[PDB]
């Protein structure tokens, strides 16, 4: 009882946790599966890949090619349809057809064995034509036999009547395969396409109020979705919407007491006005909540609700599960710490006394907010809580309610980042705000698309209320426009949060990436007339970039990227292509100066021949270029960050 | 039921197919496991690994460390013993008594929160306490947390009550570990150590015969093995000793007919006179095998048989098993081809019509020389025949004798190379001699010793009947002295086919690997006394060289080998160590011409700060010098092709 099979086939990719956790896809996404396949001896091999549905339904024929010569490694693209429990099978085989062509092709003008070559030939295409199942397709394999057995013609001609396209045609469609060996089955899960695809908006409701009530409600927040969904937005992630703490309730900037009117920390998550099933009596009612979900859904918006597992002490858990928390000798609760971070007004979750309880509540609690439209969670800080408990909660849900989409909010070292995806989260934040220059970017993204694909969807925000880049406070508006240029066309889901599109850049201090007069500290009412009256917004690039994205396919996926050289190490350049769809961008990440570059591009990437013209539409610009293997291109800041083009049919 | 444990342990190495296939060590030889391994939160985490031989016993324990910081990855070394299959997991845990350890060192100074910090480390040490079994080990523990407890001592002082190296002992001895996580159990394979080490010697019977009987006979062979013992060889590898075929039959020089008296080559295997099993009859009986095997065993020398699993048209098997062979339309055999090279002298078997003919015949032929000493194979050309098929074949033999040693002869793509090895071959054929530049060299060792020794053991042939490469060709005897030195210290399993130590270096033509004359061929008789008298050969180099390695541990393993960077591109240096043994090698590759360079030790690779004084004795020349962290070397070939190393303590 062998391990490796007739025809050998190993090392199946893609592979999570050798094969005990599934590979990930979303409805209409392409990715390649691939496998070392050989054989002994010198004859020909051929392989396929043999997708099933949920069903056990096979998809198409699927075969694969060598990826790079010598190196035995072959790939074909499959892709996945209705959402659900996928497998896939790689079968290798010997390719007779193939060898004994390629044989033919010496021997016969040789004049070598002419006789027997051409008759191996024969009995072949006549094995070849018992599997073909038209009478047009049989038909004319077996007229290519008795042509190989025409004694009457030269073998040359002979030879050549098996070599025709029409019978290549009939030999592509239904081919020859011997020895057939398969891979075991593995697993792939295949999820709703907002898991991959997507642009986030964050706000606070609390900060759209009214001059008379400052404190906005849901009632005040919900007139803020109309601008929201005109930006193109399809998810709009809120923090925490529940009773916030008083005990430890920090003030404006971060500071450790709060004062008479300090509104506290979102997250400080926990009163006697109720907890993580509450709503947080100055945003209103459940049914204000509703009529926001409502006024949500009506622009197209999907609501991703903030889940902070995490307490502030005045949280009726505090009391109600005491063995949720772990109590020093004195019995005081450790505010947590996520280092050098402080977060003096709220309690860890402990997990080793109730480990039952805390699952059946979180999933109560979740359960609770998906039955008033909450289909997508973004999880606060996920790598402080137990990997398991996540894959236990995400199992749960997912095992009823399979759309439920997941998004960890881990920044933290690579280990936990994948894992945490491996095991159940749909979307991953990322490092994209710290990788910046030309050489991180491409570093970063060739792994994003690369192996980490098959696990991870990335969801690029540009920024949060925990993350003012020193590239934004630096660069000003032009450096916000190429943050969104970047994050919108490298990922099929990025992210802003609110105050990204005024341009809003200045830090607590030199040296920080966190805000001065924070959001999370305070209300931040903002006069969005104004700013669009004023045209210091850049809302309308935010808005059209969204709008690039939902006419172009290849930016609603992420694994088929490449990028191509440039030579100013200033100016990225990169393509992504869905079928037909070829997108290409160009981007200055200089914030601060004009800069000019030849962008070489690799031309049998998009898929065209070394010489040919390209045309080409930079989509902000509306305007139409002919590009070739090389193009002059000069981007000023301010003006024109980046083109970003279609090529034209 | 979840896939990730409460303290997560991931993608434990070494791994040979997903664990479907089980990883390699010999008795004696040490090799790291490995594991990602990580907690939710800031805490410490400790792991070890559980090494268990065929009986279940566990080892000792084993305590693993990050291998660099930030990267979650954890590596202990363990060490194999009785020859058996084995297996491995790695436990992590919460490392509760490292954490408190560290947080009493800066608070307890600072004076914040000494007195909950110390009554948090007396709780911990008495949860050790539980633990501990001995009246006396517990109180040691208990006195710690007395002492811990003691209101009446400085805080200083009930802290280092808790840190005493007394108690360091009964903690490192008994360690408090929470939350402790297996993982899954990997198989290791553990074969003797001559699968790993030991040096062989090619070479052909019927070349050592009478003036009057210029066809040897094992009678007369078994007298050139006194020379092959002396020179320190541990292996001695005959090519196929069975009857040669005459049809086809190959003359002189590799022509493609023969003449009256040709002796043919000796893989022509087969004839009326018997196949596989019987003896050639020009080499005497099955009797004088036994002689001779017998006779090899006296001096210490094991004899490898090559397995040739082909046929010469006058085998018996063509017309008893025509279905192990592969017919064209008239019922002739084409004769095996290995592009270029056209082996007109012999058909290759076919092995889908009757594998199990094949494989019981295959076993039983191996079954045959088992009996008659024979416990090593050289498999002729593997990868001609189905991986599939080795692995039931190697399974089947070593299933009854495990200590039968497999050698891969397969030049080829890497693929088929490590899934021969990876599917039970004991030993593999390498690139050694198509790598001769140092930076060749030095990636292809570093590959070899790096995760490839997980599942594949090298024999470094510095020459083949088949491969005399151009490195010898033009560098005459110093470039056979170098190969030597290279091959002897880079592997723990070297070889040299007969003829090496005269540097017989004339090639077939220019640009050919092929021996001129080839013993292939023909009869090739060698004065050895004569030679010796004369001082053309390398037999002293090759004896002292055999000689270093068994004083040497250190070349008696594989994976434990760094390189040492030097400012001359022709000159390599390198260090092997076994326990307290190390041995540093400086070779000049340059053949024509003295090389001298700096060389700048890696000294902590050596094991010493970048200061101390680092005593060696050249093992090739006697003398001794105070080396350091830079030295100053000079190599003359003729005179001194390398300097071989062991430090003294
Ligand atoms: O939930 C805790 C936390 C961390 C998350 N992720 C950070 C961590 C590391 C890298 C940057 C993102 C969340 O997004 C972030 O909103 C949150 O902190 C905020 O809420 C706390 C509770 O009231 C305050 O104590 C704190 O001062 C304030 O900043
Ligand atoms: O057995 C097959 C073969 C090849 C092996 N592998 C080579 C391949 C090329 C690269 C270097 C190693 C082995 O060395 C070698 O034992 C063998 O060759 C010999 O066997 C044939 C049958 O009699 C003769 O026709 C031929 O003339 C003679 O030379």
């Amino acid at each position: 009882p062998t391990v490796v099979g007739r025809i050998p086939v190993l090392d199946v990719r893609p592979v999570v946790q050798r094969g005990r956790r599934p590979a990930k896809a979303v409805t209409g996404e392409s990715f390649e599966v691939s496998a070392t396949v050989f054989r002994e001896g010198h004859d020909a091999v051929g392989a396929n890949v043999v997708l099933r549905d949920p069903r056990g339904r096979p998809g198409p024929w699927t075969p694969m090619r060598e990826l790079a010569p010598g190196t035995d490694r072959w790939g074909a693209t499959v892709t996945a349809g209705e959402t659900g429990t996928w497998s896939y099978t790689v079968e290798a085989w010997g390719d007779p057809v193939t060898t004994w062509r390629h044989h033919a092709r010496i021997k016969i003008p040789a004049g070598l064995d002419t006789d027997l070559v051409l008759e191996e030939g024969a009995r072949l295409y006549e094995r070849a034509a018992a599997d073909v199942p038209g009478r047009e397709d049989r038909r004319e394999l077996l007229a290519a036999v008795d042509a190989l057995r025409d004694e009457s013609r030269p073998a040359a001609s002979r030879l050549a009547a098996a070599l025709t396209p029409q019978v290549d045609a009939v030999l592509a469609r239904h081919p020859l395969r011997d020895l057939v060996t398969s891979s075991d089955p593995l697993p792939l899960l295949v999820e709703r396409e907002r898991a991959l695809y997507g642009a986030w908006y964050e706000f606070f409701p609390r900060s759209e109020g009214t001059p008379h009530t400052p404190h906005g409600t849901f009632r005040t927040a919900a007139r803020r979705l109309p601008a929201i969904a005109a930006m193109g937005f399809d998810v709009v992630y809120l923090p925490p919407i529940h009773p916030i703490g008083t005990t430890h309730r920090k003030g404006r900037n971060n500071t450790l007491s709060a004062t008479g009117d300090d509104v506290g920390s979102p997250w400080a998550i926990g009163s006697p006005e109720g907890g993580h099933d509450s709503i947080h009596p100055a945003l209103g009612t459940l049914d204000d909540f509703d009529h926001f979900v409502t006024e949500a859904g009506k622009l197209g918006l999907e609501i991703a609700l903030d889940f902070a597992l995490q307490c502030s002490p005045d949280h009726p858990w505090v009391h109600k599960h005491p063995e949720w928390f772990h109590h020093r000798p004195d019995g005081t609760i450790a505010h947590a710490e996520n280092p050098p971070k402080k977060y003096q007004d709220i309690y860890p979750i402990a997990f080793d006394a109730d480990p039952d309880g805390l699952a059946t509540e979180t999933v109560r609690i979740l359960r609770h907010w998906m039955d008033h439209g909450v289909r997508i969670f973004r999880v606060d800080n996920p790598h402080t809580k137990p990997v398991a408990f996540w894959e236990r909660v995400i199992a749960d849900i997912n095992g009823t309610d399979p759309d439920v989409i997941f998004l960890a909010e881990a920044f933290t070292r690579p280990a936990m980042m994948a894992t945490l995806a491996q095991i159940g989260f749909q979307q991953s934040y990322t490092y994209f705000t710290w990788r910046n220059t030309k050489q991180e970017l491409t570093e970063y993204l060739t792994e994003l698309s690369g192996e980490a694909a098959s696990y991870m969807r990335p969801n690029f925000f540009a920024n949060t209320p925990d993350i003012l880049h020193a590239y934004l406070q630096h660069g000003g508006r032009p450096a916000f426009e190429v943050r969104a240029v970047l994050a919108a066309t490298l990922s099929p889901t990025w992210g802003i949060y609110s105050g990204y599109e005024l341009c809003e850049n200045t830090p607590l201090r030199e040296g920080s990436e966190e805000y001065l007069d924070s959001e999370k500290y305070q209300l931040k009412p903002r006069d969005w007339t104004r700013a669009a009256r004023e045209g210091t917004t850049i809302a309308p690039l935010v808005t059209r970039l969204n709008t690039i994205r939902r006419e172009n396919p290849a930016l609603r996926q992420l694994r088929d990227l490449h990028f191509h050289p440039t030579d100013k190490e200033e100016v990225i350049a990169y393509s992504k292509r869905q079928g037909s769809n070829t997108v290409l961008v160009v981007v200055n990440l200089d914030p601060r100066h004009t800069q000019e570059a030849t962008v070489s591009l690799d031309m049998p990437q998009l898929g065209l021949d070394w010489h040919e013209s390209v045309p080409v539409r930079d989509e902000l610009t509306g305007e139409t270029y002919h590009w070739g293997r090389a193009n002059y291109v000069r981007l000023e800041p301010g003006r024109t960050p980046a083109h970003v083009c279609t090529v034209l049919r």
